[PDB]
Parts: structure tokens; C-alpha cells; sequence
């Protein structure tokens, strides 16, 4: 048994579920991961297939068209999927949650008309939380949803949208009352809506394969229908949607790191210099050595606050806070180490090595970037 | 629940197990700790008493003495008596050691005459590897053990030995056969046979409170009744040894990180500068973030070896390589920062924090150095 | 300034930074998204540099030069690669063909070609590296077999800076028997019958220099167009890059000053959580982190360029440790100014995300901070 | 020339300067600091040798006894003699700033008084600010003193106090006026004055070689006369006196990182294991690499601070916190590492590696911390 197996410890229906997933990725986005951060291409077709797989709403409830699996199931999936290509599995992921937010606190019709498009990818999806003045500060947004008959007109714009103009339904959190948390409700927007328009599509990094583009609203008249929960609901929709991103951003980074350090450990065998395999010299085996370490340590982590998060725990959110933080933090180390053993080959592009790094180094921002989860952490900490 | 909390995942017994050795380590060795560091006291009472518990012989069978105990108890109990005393902790595993190599490879007869006595701590054992000429490369031993009769004469030197000069069971490895790891055997020398001899207590930074003493063999004679299993299998049970070595000695340096972290969260409440508690301060929160994050890591790496070792699964030898090369580095780091965060009063004897990093700091060059550990890991990588 | 990159210096090396700054942020920084993203070889800017002298830095005044020192030229390149690290280290990489030309020719090539070089009517490129030797550089295959009055060359180098631009090409060979001793540095001329190039490859950064394999096929080049003696190549070749490598030093340098300052602005100007991002001490004491590494870096680079300049028995390995060091430190900072800049340092607008990319390759190239370990280690030991 | 040779850059002065520092350190110091460490002794016999040769006024003006050396030539000073025994080299520093704030801020006749007999060390000096509740916020010491007639009358205690008991001169910071750093005042106090007191020696990691005692103040009658500077002119006295101990402190740093460097050399190259010598293991090699590497950007880090602060340059307070800060940190570290490239030896007492990592450590939090530094930094940075 390998010492960074990605099986272990998982129950048989949950070693088939990262089997398929693991084929898909190399059969379906392994071979065109290049193509599409060159080319910037959102992969409609890919993802639809990855769908009819049960991919476009893992988490979802069966009723609606999900598969209704766990958080670990989840994790196990999105970490086999991003080994293939990390940019459009965060995408699937945060595709995911925007269903997930429908599914867990919308009503019967609000989940039976927007969940099961989604679920098969027919519409996809966008979560619109940060604006340009909210960031880590996301409670302190702007855009306002003022209510008038049966519809709410919205006004403001959202920044750094993944897959907006591509998207058909927006999950946008917007302010409905007074300052802080409590004022804020979520909406949802669909594609088409007079007074909903898109900024330019942003140039990146990484995650080239979702466009990111502003998500402007100008006097948006949306039906009160279409509001998800009720009024003041919207911060607790979104932190209790960032438990699920934080793992599954994390699960991402996994894959990244799990395919880095298998690319490399065939490189060092592999590749010769001073008429020796790089492996034979001491320094690369060591880094090898700790590279391998530390991915058991963050899938460890990562799997454990996918566990306790679906076991309701009270842990739970403090433990996801953790595995993020390590995870993307050990992960993209790992990426950039991997790069490194590459040597000038691991800067091209006909190397998978550098998307790797250049797609898990903003996962370390996301989804409350690390600096967010160390107050969050610390709090917790201090307050007991 | 805490984001730290050491009982979360374990069952009713062990969380039995660890309530136990963690109010004896509060009630009998925490309040000695500083004393027996500064007298370099080998705390025979105090053992005793910790034996009677059960923790003489933890993972020893239940028909010669022992406690019956899993791997996964052992890292617990071990764990929580590390708070008490990191160094007094690390010996006992040490004796625990021991008694589990003549429980396991001894024949019925060295079973029940020595493993009774050493379970009770009646008499303290000590383990005979190293030598001036050998630590990393511990099979290049040159201690010999020559048949004559029905004895083997002893002629050698032993380096670093714990609890030298108090114990009265000796396990030595010593050289029967030719050069290379298949020529050493373990025999068991008792204290006051002819020829046995010790070198000065040496004067180290920590683990004080167990005395270090060369352990000298001049034409000592040596019943071959007390060769623990076949000529040639020492190898194999030095080796069988160090799995367990490397779960236990990680876990002495997780109950010092634990301390600490629970040490420092404390004092960065109590204590003010600048009119407000140090905790105020957002370095150091973010500081003790990371100190809780790693520490959760480490632990997790921990239980994970301890499960695959005792389940007898094939990743089991290269996961404890890998928790005791994480969680010893990690856990060093903890308590160094904890150190930091009292200021001037960590670096005083009068405040724990120093002792569990002048003890912890050895762990990472015991049961295998963590450069050996990144050979074995790597090499094991690299082969699959 | 805690971090002002003038202190030390004299009159004369002040003036040389103020106008390589000026013309960075003149000419380059304005302009440094565009070459990136669109991957064009800046001609006409470097033209431009060149007429102030950046063309041949620290080339001989008599074949065109501006005859400047080591330390010198460190300040200029850590100036200029404020504007953009990419194009500066190119010009770097440039610079030390000239070089070689300069301090190993005899007279007729050193006016031959080092003239064009200077004003950058010509451009030029090193060429060591093949597919089958990177870090292990005195193991390279190209051959060049004499016959009459020309080299009959055969074999194909990887990653060079500048193939398919440059005019010139300084090229490693082996004219002998193997290891360093077999090697000859030979100039190749562009438009000579042989030489061909591979696909422009698709790079992480380094995108304003196109980089291309070059190939020699029965590729017959002037024997007068060797540098230096036959077997005097790998010689050559090292002696030039370990002031390559101060130089490549000197560009993370101009890298990570940027993004300290740019760090710096954009904590006091961002508010969040009704406060400028500056309030919250964590960031405060990071940034802190960031200049004192970027100060130790400077003076690591500085005291390398000086030791190099002076000929100290020291110098190769203090140049080895500053590119380490540097290189190392520089890249952390770098990518500590893109955290800093949140979701916006990870878009291609703002600038710290190149200072990253470039930096990034800096660990690798010019001789990888593995092999400065080797240099290192082997000159601690053997005393 | 060796890649780490000390002297490089030097002039012929300053060469002879550290070529005697080092001949005294490896005759005097060297060969009795194991000694000083196990016996906490205090060795006044040493440092009067040590002030023969001009070491114990070094940066003090002729006029009354000093060498009137420069911050360089001090530091140079210090580097050499800390491959000694860094503890007592940092105490001799401590002394030498005492007699330096008298030097310069105190009258003709102040001066005249006690400088002369510190430079002999004939009279051995303690710095006196830190209290149990003002540490890192130095500027809120409670020790008062109430002007009554031509006396002030001092109470309350000092902590930490380096030197306590076996000095005759105290320089005292007490507060004469109001709240913050404008009511402190800096008093000379002389051993044997009523009221004065000391608690007990304190037992700490290192620093053995000093004693270290709470200075306590009842009612304590101190002349007006004794008072340095004006009244509230204490704590700017204070601050630019650590300015100067900072560069030293960072210096004693340097001189254990060379020692712990040059040991590390020798070691790999005569220990073997495995049949070679250790530096036959490219990690070790490699590591080796990065020590040399560190340990010549700290000693640049310094000198460049000591030549700002004798230059009176306007960036040599950032300067000198920027040294203090990455030097302390990065010898911290080489040291550690020596001592584990010297295996279990590292580890005992007879052997100096775990000297310099004990005594080092507690730089990184004395002279002002560590996280003090970047309070210092950060502000310069962003104020500007
Ligand atoms: C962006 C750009 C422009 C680029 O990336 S250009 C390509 C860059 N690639 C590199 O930097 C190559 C990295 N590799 C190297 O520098 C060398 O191949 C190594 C690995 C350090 C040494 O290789 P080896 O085969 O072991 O040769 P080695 O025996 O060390 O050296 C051969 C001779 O050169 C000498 N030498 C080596 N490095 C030297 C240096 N930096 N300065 C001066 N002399 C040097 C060395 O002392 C020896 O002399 P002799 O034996 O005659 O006394
Ligand atoms: C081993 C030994 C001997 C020892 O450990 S001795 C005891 C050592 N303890 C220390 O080093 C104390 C650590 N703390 C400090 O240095 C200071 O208390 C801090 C935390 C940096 C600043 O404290 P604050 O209360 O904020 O005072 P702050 O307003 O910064 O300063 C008061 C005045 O002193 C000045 N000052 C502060 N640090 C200075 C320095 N390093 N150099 C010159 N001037 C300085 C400062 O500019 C200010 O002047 P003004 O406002 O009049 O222009
Ligand atoms: C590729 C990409 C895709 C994205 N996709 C989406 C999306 O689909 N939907 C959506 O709503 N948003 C999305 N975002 C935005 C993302 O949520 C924000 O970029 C991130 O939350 C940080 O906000 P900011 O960029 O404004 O940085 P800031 O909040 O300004 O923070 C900048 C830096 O300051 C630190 N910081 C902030 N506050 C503190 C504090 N109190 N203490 C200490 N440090 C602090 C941060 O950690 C960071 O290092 C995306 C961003 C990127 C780059
Ligand atoms: C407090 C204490 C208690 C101890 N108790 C016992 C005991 O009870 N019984 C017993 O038998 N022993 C005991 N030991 C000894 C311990 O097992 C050895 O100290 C340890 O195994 C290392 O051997 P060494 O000290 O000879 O160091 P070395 O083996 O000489 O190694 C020195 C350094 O080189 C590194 N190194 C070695 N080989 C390589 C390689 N091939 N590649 C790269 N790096 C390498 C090491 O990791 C280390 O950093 C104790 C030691 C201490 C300090
Ligand atoms: C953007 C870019 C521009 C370039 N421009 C030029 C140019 O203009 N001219 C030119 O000649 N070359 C150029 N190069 C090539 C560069 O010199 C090589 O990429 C570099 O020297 C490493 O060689 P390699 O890529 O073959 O990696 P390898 O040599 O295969 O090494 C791979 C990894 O192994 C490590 N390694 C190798 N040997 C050892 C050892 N003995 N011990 C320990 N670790 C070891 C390396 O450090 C590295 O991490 C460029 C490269 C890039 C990416
Ligand atoms: C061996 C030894 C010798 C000494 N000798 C002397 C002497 O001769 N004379 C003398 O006056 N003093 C002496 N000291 C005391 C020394 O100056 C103090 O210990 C040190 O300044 C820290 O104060 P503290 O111990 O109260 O820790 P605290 O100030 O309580 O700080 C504890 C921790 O909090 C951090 N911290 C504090 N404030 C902040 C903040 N605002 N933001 C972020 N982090 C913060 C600190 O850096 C530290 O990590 C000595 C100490 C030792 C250990």
C-alpha cells in the first residue's frame, strides 16, 4: 500500500465514487487542462458530461436531480476531479454550493424550478458575495435589495464573480435592511433580467478555465419570490456555505498537490543529470520526502473536518477553519515544490506542474482567505 | 467542544484511559516536574504509582503483568502523561519498550520471569542499540556476543543509554554472527553480572529526569537463556521496536505541544501590557492559530499510524515514519512559540513551557532521526 | 527610509539609479502588462536603454561600453527591474554575452561584435543548455567539428532567452574530449545556413523574451568566431555567470522593492472592517517581515558585486550565496505583497502578480539555487 | 579566503581588534564555559581581564577610561568574544551600555565617578527597567521616586535585573513625574544603599553565567546628584541606549552562530556512519550551505546597522531593529540546526553546540523582543 494512498481509510461505495472521478478527470479534462487556461475556455461540454455523472450536484438532494452524497463523499470527489484540471473542479465546487444554498433553505418551488437545471448543468451558476469595497469584510456590502410591491429593486455590483455571464442563476447576498449581518438576505437573479449586466472579463493568474467578471445591478427589479429564506437570512446562507467551500476549496488543493507529487516522484526516476536519475541525489529525495508527509497530513485534516462537519459536531466549523488553512496553505507549498524538482520545465506550460501552482495559490484568498481563518480560529481559541 | 480537544474520535474506553493518566500526570508529576529536572531525580515512586495504574506494561499481555492495551490507547495515555513530564513520560515508553520485545519474541519461561517484574516497575529496563561508533547506522554495532558453553561473553560499549545504572533489565543488541543487519541478536543483561560496568551520568539539556550512562561490557558472561529469539532476529526486533518507538515518542511530543498551546492561550488572556491582555494583539493570536492548527495536524498524523500499526496494514511502517517525522517537528515548533508568547518568564525553570521544549526538542533526533525518517520515506516513495 | 535603496552608495551611483528609475517607470512599468500578456520582444524600449548607456553596462569604453563596475550595474538592473524584471533580466542576460565578447576576444571580434551589441542595434543570446544538460552543464552534446576554417556544428539548446531576435548567439560546444575541458564557446551568427529555431514556448512568466530551442544542423560557423582558446569554453561560461547570476539577483531585488512599496501604499489606502488595512497588526509586522529581508537581500547582492569586482579569492562563492539568498528571499516577498493585495493581486491589472511570475524563475535559472548549494557546500567542506 | 571569514571587509585596525577578541575568548572563555553554566558562575576574575585589554568600556570615551572604539569596531568586538561563551559576552555588552548612558548623558562630574571603575570593572553595572507588569511596555514601569530634599526616595522592583547582586552601579529608570515615557527619569544607584534589596538568583535555559534577581526599592533613599540627565529625560536615555545593546546583543548572536558553523564543519567531516564521513550526505551538505549562507547575511545586517547608528543616520533606528530582529533570529536557528547535525552529541552538556542554542535563544525576546522589532519596523514603514 502507497504511503500517500488516496484510498485509504474510505468505505467501498466512496473508493468507486473517486475511481470515477479519477477516470473522468483523466480521460475528460487531464488532456485539455492547457487548452482551456490558454484559451481561457469555460468548458460547457465537459461539465455537462461530468454532470451526467452525478458531479453537477453531489450534495444536492435526490429530489431535486442531486446525488445526495456526504461531505466526505464530496471531498473524495472534488480531490479526484482536480487532479485533472484544479480551475474548473472549484468551479464545480462553488456550481455545487449555490445549489446547495437553494436546496438546504429555499422553498418546495423555489428547489423543484432552480435545483434540478443546475443539477444536470442545463443552467449554470454564480455566487455573488464580494464587492469592491466588501472583501474579507463581506458582511459590510453595499448593494441594496429595496422592497416595493412583490419585487425587490437592486442596486449595487459584485466583484470577482466566477462564471458570471456564463452563469443563467446568480445567488446574490444583498443588504434588505440596517448595517451588519442581519440586514443581509439572498436572492436569487436569473440571466435575463432587465437591469443585470457584466463587467469585463477580468485577466488572472490562474483559474483561466471560469471567467471573472463584475456583476452589475441598476435598478434590477427580481420578484420577492425569489428570495431564498427569509429577509436577514443572507449572512447565515453564506457562513454556513463557507463550512462546505472551505473543505472543498481545500479538496482541491489536494488534488492539485497529490498530482504534483506523483509527477514528481516519476521525474526524479526518470530524469538524468551528472549520469544519474535526479533521485539518486540526497537533497530532492528529502524534499520528496516531506512533500509526501505533509499531503497525508492535509488530506488528514481535510477528510477529518469533512467527517465532522456532516456528523453536526460542534467542532465542526472551527475544524474546517483549520483544514483550509493548512490544507491550501501545505498544498500550494507542495505545487511550488514540485516545480522546483522540475527545474526550467516545470515554468512551461506543456507542464501541468505550474497550473497547479498558479490555480491552488488563490485558494489561500478564497472562501475567507487564511488571514480570515486565523482570526476566526484564534477567536475560537480565546474565547474557551 | 474545543477546537483542540484530545477526546474527540475516540471511544468510551480510551476516553476512559486518558481521564486517568491525565489527572495522574496533574496529581503526581506535573507538581515534581521542575524538581526533577533541576535534581535529575529518577522518580521511582512516582512510576510505581503510574504502574499500578496499568502503564508499567500498556500494550504488554494481560497473562505476564501487562495492561493488554491497543496502539491507539498507548498514544493516548502516553500523550496525556505527557503534560505531567514530557521526559519521565519518554522513558517510561521507553521501558514499555522493553517489556514488549521479551513479551513478543521471548519464549514462555523469559516471558513470565521477566516481564512481570518490569510491569509492576518492581525492576526498570533500559534499551542497549547505540554505540559510539554507531547511531544512525545503528546495525554497524560492534558490541559481540560470543557462545562459549552455555553463555555468550560480552565485550562492547553501549552510548546514551536511558535509565542506565537504575535499570535492572538490560535488552542489548549485540553482534553473534557476521557483518550487516542478519548477524545481530538481542540478549537480556541483568544489572550485577560480572563484567557489566557504566560510564558517568551524563549532564544533558533535557530529558533529565531519566539518567543517561554508557553502558560498558568487559568479558561479561551472559546466559544464552537469555537470548530473546533466534540468532540473528535482532535486526527484526529492533526494527519491530522502532514502529511502535516512533507512534510513542511523537505522542510525548504531542501532550508537550498540547500543554503549551493550553499554557499560552491562558497567559495571553491573564497577562497585560500596553493596558490591554496580550491577547489583543493580533500577531499573537494569529501566532497561537497556527500553534492549535498544527497541533490538531500532528495528532491526527499520530492516531492515523497508530491505527494502520495495530490493524497490521502494509502503509503502517512508512505512516509512522511519517507521524513521528511531523508530529516532532511540529510539535517542537509549538512549544518554542509557546516559549515566545510568556516573553522573559518562558526562559525561566520556574514556568513549564521551557522543559517541554528543551525535552521535546531531542524527539526529533530519537527512534530514528527525522533525516533518517525522510531516507525511509523517500526510499519507499521512490520504489513504488 | 528604512529601506531606501540609495544609502551606501556614491554621487556617481545615485545619479546612475535616479535616471535607470526614471526611464523604468518612463518607459517600462506603463507598458510592462502589454509585453506579458501579448509576449512582445520590447525592441524599441531596449534601444532606448541602451542609448543610456544599459547596453553594455559594464563593457569596455573602447568597443562601445559604459565601462561601469559590478556594484554599478547591480543598482542599475535592481532599478530597472522595477519596470519590469522580465525585459530587465533579458537586458542582464544580453549584457553578459557582451561581456564575454569583450573580456575573452581578441581585438578584431571585441570591435567585430561588441559595438552592435552596446546601442542593441543587434541583440544577443546565451546559449549552454540542451534538452539532456541543464544543471549538469558540462555534459552537453552540441559538437563542432572542425574543418579548414570552420566549425561543422550539430546538436539543439533549450529555454534560450531571445532565439529568433537576437542577431548574435554565444554558443557552448564541444570541440573535445568530455567534461569541462572539452568545450569551446563559439559565436553563431543569425541568417548562417544550419541554424534553425523550435516553437515559441508558452512560459509562467519571462513572457517579454521569447524563448526558443536552438538547432544546428551540419551548421558551419567561422573558426575565427571562436572566444578564447579551444577547451577555454565552460571557463568562459562560468566566469560570466557568476556575474549573471548578481545581476539576476540584482532584477529580484527591483522585484521585490515594487512590491514592498506597492504593499506598503495599498495597506493605507484599503479599508476593510472600517479601517485601512494597515490597522490590523499581523499585516503590519508581515510588511515588516518583507523589508528587512529585503534589506539583508540587498546587502547580500551589494557585497557580492564588490567582492566579484575586486577579484577576492571569496567572490564565486558570495555570489553563489547571494543569488540563494536573494533569489530565495525576493520571490517570498514578492508573493507576500500578492496576498497582501487580496483578490486583486491575483489579477494580471495589478502589477505584483508579475513580480512574482518573474522572480518565480529566478530559484531556477542562471544556474538553479540546488546547484548554488553544491558551489556552497564544496567550498565550506573542503577547508 | 573562507566563504564566512569574519574579517573580510575590515580594516587593519578593526582586524587586530577581533584577532585579540578571539585569542582572549579561546584561551579565557572557551575552555570555562561549561564550567560557568553548570556552576551559575559569575566570572569576575575573566571579565577584568577582558577590561585590561580595553573590553570593558569599548565604545566609552577616553576621557574617563574607554577605548572610544566605534559601533563596528564593538560589534566586531563582541562577535569574537561570544565564540567564548556568548552569555557572558552578552553581560560584558549590558555593562558596557550602562557605563555608555553615563558617559554620555551625565555631567562632567557623573562621568568622572563612574565611568573609570566600570571600564576596569573594578565596579560591575546592571541596566534596570523591566518590572513584573511592564516588560515589552517598558514605558509603564511603576517604580516611583519622590523628591525629598536633595534626595529622591525610590519604591517598588525591578525584574530580570542581569547582573543583580554582584554589581555596585544600577542604572535605574523610575518614575519622578507623570503617566507614560515623559515622567521617567534615569538614576544611578549604588550597592549597599538602604532600602535596596534583591530576590532570589533566578534559574533559567542560559544566561547561566549571570545572575539574575528582582531589584527591589522600600523606601530607598537615592541621591538628587545620582539622577542622569534631566527629569522625564529617563526613557529617551533608555531607548538610544538599546539601540546600541540591540546591535551587540544581535552581535553575541553572530559569534555563536560562526562557532556553532565552524563545529558543524569539523563534525561532519570526522564523524562517520555508513562507512563515510557525514558530509558525504548531500543533505547535510546542503544544509550546511544554507547555515554559511544565513550566517554571512546577518553579519552584513549588523555591521550595516552599526556603521548607520555611529553615523547618526536617520534610518539607523529602523536600521538597528531590523538587525537585532533578523539576526537574532537567523543565528537562533543556525545553532539549532548545528546542534542537530551533531546528532544526540548536540544534545549533551559537554559539548558546546547546546550552549549556543540556549544562550541565543532567549536574544530573539531580551533587548526588546522580537515582536517589539516589528512594532519599531512596521511603524517607520508606514509612517513614511
Ligand atoms: C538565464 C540564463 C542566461 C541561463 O539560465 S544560462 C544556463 C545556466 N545554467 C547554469 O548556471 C549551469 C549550472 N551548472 C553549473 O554551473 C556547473 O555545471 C556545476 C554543477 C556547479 C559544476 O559542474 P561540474 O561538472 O561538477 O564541473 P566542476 O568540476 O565543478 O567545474 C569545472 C571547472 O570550472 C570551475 N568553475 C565552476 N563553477 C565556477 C564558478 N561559478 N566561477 C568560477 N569557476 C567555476 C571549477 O573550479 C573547475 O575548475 P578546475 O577543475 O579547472 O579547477
Ligand atoms: C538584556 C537586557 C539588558 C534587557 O532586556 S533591558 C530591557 C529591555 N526592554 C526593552 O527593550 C523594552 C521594549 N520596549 C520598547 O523599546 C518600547 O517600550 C516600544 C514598545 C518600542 C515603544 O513604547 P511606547 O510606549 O509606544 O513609546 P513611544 O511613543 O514609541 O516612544 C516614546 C519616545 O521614545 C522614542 N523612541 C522609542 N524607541 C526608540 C528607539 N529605538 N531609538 C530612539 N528613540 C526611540 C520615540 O520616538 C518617542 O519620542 P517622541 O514621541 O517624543 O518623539
Ligand atoms: C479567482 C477569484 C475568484 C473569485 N470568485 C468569487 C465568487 O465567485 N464570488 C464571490 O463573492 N467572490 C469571489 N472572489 C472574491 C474573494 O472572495 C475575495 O477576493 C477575498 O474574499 C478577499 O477580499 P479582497 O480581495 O477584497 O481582499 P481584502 O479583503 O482587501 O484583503 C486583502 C488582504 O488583507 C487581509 N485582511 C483583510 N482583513 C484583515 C484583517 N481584519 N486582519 C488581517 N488581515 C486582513 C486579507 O487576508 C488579504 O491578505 C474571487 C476572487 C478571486 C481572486
Ligand atoms: C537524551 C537521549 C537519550 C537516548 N537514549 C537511548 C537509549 O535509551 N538507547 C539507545 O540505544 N540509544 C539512545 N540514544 C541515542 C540515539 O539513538 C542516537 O543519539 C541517535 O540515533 C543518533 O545517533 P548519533 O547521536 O550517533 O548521531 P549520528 O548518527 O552521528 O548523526 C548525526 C546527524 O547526522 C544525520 N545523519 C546520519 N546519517 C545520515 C545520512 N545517511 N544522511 C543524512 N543525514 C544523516 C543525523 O540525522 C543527525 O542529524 C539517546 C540519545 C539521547 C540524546
Ligand atoms: C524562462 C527560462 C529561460 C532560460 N534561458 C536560458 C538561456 O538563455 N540560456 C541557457 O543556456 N539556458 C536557459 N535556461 C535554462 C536553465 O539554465 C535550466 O532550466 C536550469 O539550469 C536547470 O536545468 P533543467 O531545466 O534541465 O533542470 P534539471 O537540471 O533537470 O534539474 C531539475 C531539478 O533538480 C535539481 N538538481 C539537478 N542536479 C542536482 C544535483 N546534483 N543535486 C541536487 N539537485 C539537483 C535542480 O536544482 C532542479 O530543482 C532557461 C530556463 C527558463 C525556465
Ligand atoms: C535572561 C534574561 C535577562 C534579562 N535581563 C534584563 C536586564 O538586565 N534588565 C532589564 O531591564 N530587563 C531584563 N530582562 C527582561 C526583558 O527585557 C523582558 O523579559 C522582555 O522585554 C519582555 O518582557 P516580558 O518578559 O514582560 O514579556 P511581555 O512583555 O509580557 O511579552 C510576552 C510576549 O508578548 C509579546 N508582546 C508584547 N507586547 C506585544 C504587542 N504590543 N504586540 C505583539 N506582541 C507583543 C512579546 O514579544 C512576547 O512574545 C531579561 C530577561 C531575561 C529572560
Amino acid at each position: 500500500t502507497s504511503c500517500i494512498d488516496p484510498s485509504m481509510g474510505l468505505n467501498e461505495e466512496q473508493k468507486e465514487f473517486q475511481k470515477v472521478a479519477f477516470d473522468f478527470a483523466a480521460r475528460e479534462m487531464a488532456p485539455n487542462m492547457a487548452e482551456w487556461d490558454q484559451k481561457e475556455l469555460f468548458p460547457v461540454d465537459v461539465m455537462r458530461k461530468a454532470a451526467q455523472l452525478g458531479f453537477g450536484g453531489v450534495y444536492i438532494q435526490t429530489d431535486v436531480g442531486g446525488s445526495g452524497l456526504s461531505r466526505l463523499d464530496t471531498s473524495v470527489i472534488f480531490e479526484a476531479l482536480a487532479t485533472g484540471c484544479t480551475s474548473t473542479t472549484a468551479y464545480i465546487s462553488i456550481h455545487n454550493m449555490c445549489a446547495w444554498m437553494i436546496d438546504s433553505f429555499g422553498n418546495e418551488e423555489q428547489r423543484h424550478k432552480f435545483c434540478p437545471p443546475l443539477c444536470t448543468m442545463e443552467k449554470f451558476a454564480s455566487y455573488c458575495l464580494t464587492e469592491p469595497g466588501s472583501g474579507s469584510d463581506a458582511a459590510s456590502l453595499l448593494t441594496s435589495a429595496k422592497k416595493q410591491g412583490d419585487h425587490y429593486i437592486l442596486n449595487g455590483s459584485k466583484a470577482f464573480i466566477s462564471g458570471a455571464g456564463e452563469s443563467d442563476i446568480y445567488v446574490v447576498m444583498c443588504r434588505t435592511g440596517g448595517p451588519g449581518p442581519k440586514g443581509i438576505s439572498c436572492i436569487v437573479v436569473e440571466k435575463g433580467t432587465p437591469g443585470l449586466s457584466f463587467g469585463k472579463k477580468e485577466k488572472k493568474v490562474g483559474w483561466n478555465s471560469q471567467p471573472t467578471r463584475a456583476v452589475i445591478f441598476e435598478d434590477c427589479a427580481v420578484p420577492v419570490a425569489n428570495r431564498i429564506g427569509s429577509e436577514g437570512q443572507g449572512f447565515l446562507i453564506a457562513v454556513r456555505g463557507l463550512n462546505g467551500g472551505r473543505i472543498n476549496i481545500a479538496s482541491c488543493s489536494l488534488g492539485a498537490a497529490h498530482a504534483s507529487v506523483i509527477l514528481t516522484r516519476d521525474h526524479l526516476n526518470v530524469r538524468k543529470q551528472f549520469g544519474e536519475p535526479l533521485a539518486s541525489n540526497q537533497y530532492l529525495q528529502f524534499t520528496l520526502a516531506d512533500m509526501a508527509t505533509r499531503l497525508v497530513a492535509a488530506r488528514l485534516m481535510v477528510r477529518n473536518a469533512a467527517v465532522a462537519l456532516q456528523e453536526e459536531r460542534k467542532d465542526a466549523v472551527a475544524l474546517c477553519s483549520m483544514a483550509k488553512l493548512f490544507a491550501t496553505d501545505e498544498c500550494f507549498a507542495i505545487c511550488n515544490q514540485a516545480l522546483q524538482m522540475h527545474g526550467g520545465y516545470g515554468y512551461l506550460k506543456d507542464y501541468a506542474v505550474q497550473q497547479y501552482v498558479r490555480d491552488s495559490r488563490v485558494h489561500q484568498i478564497l472562501e475567507g482567505s487564511n488571514e480570515v481563518m486565523r482570526i476566526l480560529i484564534s477567536r475560537s481559541l480565546l474565547q474557551e
